[PDB]
């Protein structure tokens, strides 16, 4: 893919959780930093980010779309340690009902275990 497409992607996937869910965009940048705010609008755009993605599906990890998704987007230097992070994490969410809180325990955990973590 290229860096063209792949920006402008992220770029619109942003575009649409954003919109969806009202959240600062501080908040959102503060995900970047590894600040992960307990607040209900950030937790659900988590959760739109990967629905778009196609990485979550009723707050349940789809783990092969994940992995395409992660090489597709990293070259190999950064996509080793993610796809290490979603192994890591790939049961960390089981258990968690409630959609937008799923997709933030596995954002935690991605981040906790990726030294390369990107989030749109």
């Amino acid at each position: 893919m290229t860096v063209e497409q792949m920006m402008k992607s992220g770029e619109m996937i942003r575009s649409v959780c954003l919109g969806k869910t009202k959240v600062a965009e501080e908040l959102v940048n503060g995900l970047r930093e590894s600040k992960f705010a307990d607040v209900k609008e950030l937790k659900c755009y988590v959760n739109c980010v990967m629905e778009m993605m196609q990485t979550m599906k009723k707050g349940k990890l789809n783990y092969d779309a994940s992995v395409k998704q992660i090489d597709t987007i990293m070259p190999d230097e950064l996509a080793g340690p993610m796809r290490a992070a979603l192994d890591i994490c790939r049961t960390v969410a089981d258990g968690i009902k409630n959609n937008c809180d799923a997709a933030y325990v596995l954002l935690q955990c991605l981040s906790k275990n990726n030294p390369k973590f990107i989030f749109p």
